[PDB]
């Protein structure tokens, strides 16, 4: 076995690599890890444009508010002194 | 023994592959990795879930603002005949 | 034999990851957390963004109850 390698000088080497059994299933780990995770920040994402289409309908809102306070502030100088 | 592997052959075609040390080194990290971001994602909602409860109790007061409008041009119509 | 032929060599390591399939995982993977940071970041701002809003709103509504709070004394007085 000094010119070439034999089978059990391989099998030694060989215990210090890794298989693809051991790498395939990291990677299925990996990959639903990703898609749970994604899953949340997409679902946030979701929450996030719901806030910011009602936050818009509030500003509206308000912005009709302030107009009637103006209005109502005409008004009530009117009957003033 | 033309047809065997010898020793620098063997090290030469190990030079494409992965050994345990590398691969549990990237295990590590990248679960490690997930954790991190756990914390992020979570931060988030939690952030999220405050500028719900705010954006709520807003509406509240806004709808509140809006009857109080609502009674006060009554009271302006009453005077104004 | 005892030595390890050229073929059986190439049939064995079949069974063990290759550094390029491995590499191209790992950089697969470094660049989908980059895109999970890019997605995190722009959600970030536009939480900040809603923060500002709300707070900016928050004090405008306290102001427009003090402002009724007005109203309703002018109104008293034209009234009671």
């Amino acid at each position: 076995g000094t010119r070439y390698v034999t089978h059990k000088q391989l099998d030694e080497k060989l215990k210090n690599f890794v298989t693809k059994t051991e790498f395939k299933e990291f990677q299925t780990v990996v990959m639903e890890s990703f898609a749970v995770q994604n899953q949340n920040i997409d679902a946030q994402g979701e929450q996030i444009k719901e806030l910011q289409v009602e936050q818009k309908a509030q500003g509206k809102t308000l912005q009709l508010i302030l107009e009637a306070l103006q209005g109502i502030n005409k008004r009530l100088d009117n009957l003033e002194s």
